[PDB]
C-alpha cells in the first residue's frame, strides 16, 4: 500500500491491525480461507469504476468490451471447472446466489424441502428470521440422532407429504458426503426441481475430492470465496435451459450493476483452481482434517457423525460439559480462532450450543501439514481440559506463536 | 500491480485495457465516477480474508476486533457527513439497500407509491421485471407533461386515492430538485412512510448543494458510488427508532456476511468527502453541469426541464429527429460515452428511447472545467447534426482525443 497510509492513517492502521491478527492467530473457521496476492489485486483494480447492467454481448451501456471478457473469463473457467452448462458470476453473495434461484423457481409462500439448521442447514435455507423462511413455506429433513449422516428416508418422506417445488441440499456444517444422487432421486418421485448449495465444498468439489452436484442438480449455488479459496462473493450453476431465466433473476431480478473488480478477482481465482497444485492443496485440507479429526479423538474428544469425509468437523462438548460458547471464548484466549456451532438434536439454545465448528481449509493454506494438524489437537485438548489453569492457557499461547512463527 | 502480470496474463490484459479505455474516452455517464488510489487499496485488502456476520461489538464470530473499527470509522463518518441518527454500511449494493429497507416495513403485496420509470424512477422503485415490482403492489406518480418537474399534486392523488404503506422518492435521471419536504408532507397526511433514494445525488448531498433529505424520510437508501465517489455499494440512513430494524433486514434479513474490505473503501469515501476539496468538486460538478446545459441549448438541444440543478441533464433529441440508441451508438464512435434513456411520455420504447442521459461527475474529477464543458457540447453538436458525415466524426475523433490528453 501506498496512498492509504498518508490519506486514511485510521483505517490504514485498522488494516494493518487485521493483516497482522490473520499471521499471529490459528484461523480454524471452516468458512475462513487466505486468498493469493493476485485475488486481491483485481479487487483493487479501476473495473469499480464501471457500470456492467447486463451481461457480456448484451449491456444497457456502452465500453464495456473489455469488462465482457473479464466476465466470460469468470464464466467459461467455472464450466471447465465445474463441468456446467452455464454459469453467472454476477451474485454479491452466496445469499444473493440463493436468492435468485427462490426468484425463479417458486413464487410467494411456496413450500420448500431444506436441512434442518440446528443439523447443519444454512440461515437461507429457511430461518424464521431470514427472507427464505419468511418468503417461503420452510420444511426441514434431520440427520440421524446417533450417526448423525443425512437419514435420506426422512428426506423421501418430507418430501412426498409436505409436496415441496423445490428440494435444497447441503449446509454450513456437515463434516459427510452428501449423497445428490439420491436427492435427485427422491426430488423425481415428487416431481419437484433440486438445488445444491456447495458454498462450504465447493473446493473440494473442484479438486474431484468431492462427488460433483451438477449433473444430478438443475441449480448450483455457491460462494466463491471459502474452500474455493476466491473473493468474498458468489456464483450460481445451472443447465443451459434455466439460463435466461437463472440471469434475469439476478438482473433485473434482484441485484443492480455487478461488482466488476470482484468478478475479476473470480477469474483469478478459477485460474487459480484449475491447476494442478490446487487440486494437491485440496487433498493436504481434507488430509489434514482427517488428521485433525483422528487426533482429536485421541485427546478424548467426540466428533459428531464420528469424523468428517470434508474439510470440516464438529466437536461435541457434551463429554467434556462445556458448552460451545465457553469453548469459542476460552480458544479465543490462546490464539485459536473457532465458532461455536448447534450439534444435531443440541440441547442448548443456538446462542449457546454444545459443539465447536472447525476446519482445515485456511492453516492448509499457509502450509500447515500432518504434523502440526497434531499439535493444534494437543493445544486444544490442553485448553479444554484445563479451562481453570492460567497455566495451561499460558503454555497454549506460546504454542500457538510456535505454529505460526 | 505486481503477482496479478505473471499469474493470470488474460484477466491482466483485459484490466490494463479497461485501465487505458477509462483514461482514452469521455466518461459522461450520470452513474460513473473514478475513485482515488487509496478507495482501491481498501478493497485490494486482506479483509476479504475475514467473516463479520453481524455487526460491530455484536458479531456471530471472534477475531473482529479491527474490522469492528473499520465498520464503526464507517458508520460514524456517515453520520457525520449526513446528519443521520444511524447508518448501515453493509449492504453490497443500492439495490440491496432498497431490498432491505422494504423487507422492513412491508409486508409480501403491500402498496408503495414511486417514481414513474419512464420519467426517472429507477428500477428498484417498482418495475415488473424486478422484485420490488413483483414482490410490492407499485403505483406510478409523474411529472408535468411540459415542464418535466416532479407534479407534487400527482404524488398527493396517487397517494390518498391508493393508499400506500411507503412512498419511495428520488430518480436515476432527474436534473431538478427533489421536494423532500413536500413528500413527508403528503406522507404524513396518508399515514405512510418516507424512504428516499438519493443515490444519483448523495454527492451533492454531503456538500450542501441539494437539500438533504434526512430530516424529513423515515429511511435514506444510497448507493456508496456515483457521486459520492466511493466503492460499488449501498448505505442505509435511518433515525434511531429504526436502527434495530434496519440491521435485522440486512443480517439476518436479506444478507450473510459483509464485504469488510468494501466496507473499508466507503470509510475511506468517506472521510474523502467530510474534507474540503470534495466540497469544492462537487460544486464544479454541479457548475460543470449547468455549464454543460447551457452550451447545449446554444448548440440547439431541448433539454428535459429546460436544464438542470443536479449533476445530470437530459437531452430530449426529438427536435433533431434521432432516437437515444442512434446517439448513444454514434457518440461510441468518437469516444464519448453515454447512455440512452426514455424521456418523460416518450413515444419510443425503453430499449429506443427519445432521449440521451449525460452527468459531469466522472469528467469534473479529472479536473475538467468550464472551458471543456463548452468544448464537449461542441462535439455532441457536431457529431448528433452531422451522422451522416464521417468527416465530421474523424474530426470529434480528434477532439475527444485533445481534451483527454
Ligand atoms: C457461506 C454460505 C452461504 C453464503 O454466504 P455469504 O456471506 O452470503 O457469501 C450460503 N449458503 C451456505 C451453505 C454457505 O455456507
Ligand atoms: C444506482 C442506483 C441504485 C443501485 O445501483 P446498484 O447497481 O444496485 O448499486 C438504486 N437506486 C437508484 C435510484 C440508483 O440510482
Amino acid at each position: 500500500m501506498k496512498y492509504l497510509p498518508q490519506q486514511d492513517p485510521q483505517v490504514f492502521a485498522a488494516i494493518e491491525q487485521e493483516r497482522k491478527r490473520q499471521h499471529a492467530k490459528i484461523e480454524l473457521i471452516a468458512s475462513e480461507n487466505f486468498v493469493s496476492r493476485a485475488v486481491m489485486e483485481a479487487q483493487g483494480s479501476v473495473l469499480t469504476n464501471k457500470y456492467a447492467e447486463g451481461y457480456p454481448g448484451r449491456r444497457y451501456a456502452g465500453g464495456c468490451e473489455y469488462v465482457d471478457i473479464v466476465e466470460e473469463l469468470a464464466r467459461e473457467r467455472a464450466k471447465q471447472l465445474f463441468g456446467a452448462e452455464h454459469a453467472n458470476v454476477q451474485p454479491h453473495s452466496g445469499a444473493q446466489a440463493n436468492m435468485a434461484v427462490y426468484f425463479t423457481v417458486l413464487e410467494h409462500g411456496d413450500t420448500v424441502l431444506g436441512m434442518n439448521l440446528s443439523h447443519g442447514g444454512h440461515l437461507t435455507h429457511g430461518s424464521p428470521v431470514n427472507f427464505s423462511g419468511v418468503q417461503y413455506n420452510f420444511v426441514a429433513y434431520g440427520v440421524d440422532p446417533e450417526t448423525h449422516v443425512i437419514d435420506y428416508d426422512d428426506v423421501r418422506e418430507k418430501a412426498r407429504l409436505h409436496r415441496p417445488k423445490l428440494i435444497v441440499a447441503a449446509a454450513s456444517a456437515y463434516p459427510r458426503i452428501i449423497d445428490f444422487a439420491k436427492f435427485r432421486e427422491i426430488a423425481d418421485e415428487v416431481g419437484a426441481y433440486l438445488m445444491v448449495d456447495m458454498a462450504h465444498i465447493a473446493g473440494l468439489v473442484a479438486a474431484g475430492l468431492h462427488p460433483n452436484p451438477v449433473p444430478y442438480a438443475h441449480f448450483v449455488t455457491t460462494t466463491t470465496h471459502k474452500t474455493l479459496r476466491g473473493p468474498r462473493g458468489g456464483m450460481i450453476l445451472c443447465q443451459e435451459q434455466f439460463a435466461k431465466q437463472i440471469d434475469k433473476a439476478i438482473f433485473p431480478g434482484i441485484q443492480g450493476g455487478p461488482l466488476m473488480h470482484v468478478i475479476a478477482a473470480k477469474a483469478v481465482a478459477f485460474g487459480e483452481a484449475l491447476q494442478d497444485d490446487f487440486k494437491a492443496y485440496a487433498k493436504r485440507v481434507v488430509d489434514n482434517a482427517k488428521r485433525l479429526a483422528s487426533a482429536l479423538q485421541n485427546e478424548g474428544f467426540t466428533l459428531v457423525s464420528g469424523g468428517t469425509d470434508n474439510h470440516l468437523l464438529l466437536v461435541d462438548l457434551r463429554p467434556q460439559q462445556l458448552t460451545g460458547k465457553t469453548a469459542e471464548k476460552v480458544l479465543d484466549e490462546v490464539g485459536i480462532t473457532v465458532n461455536k456451532n448447534t450439534i444435531p438434536y443440541d440441547p442448548e439454545s443456538p446462542f449457546v450450543t454444545s459443539g465447536i465448528r472447525i476446519g482445515t481449509a485456511a492453516v492448509t493454506t499457509r502450509g500447515f501439514g500432518l504434523e502440526e494438524m497434531d499439535e493444534i489437537a494437543a493445544i486444544i485438548g490442553l485448553v479444554l481440559k484445563n479451562v481453570g489453569s492460567e497455566q495451561a492457557l499460558e503454555e497454549a499461547r506460546q504454542r500457538v506463536a510456535a505454529l505460526t512463527d
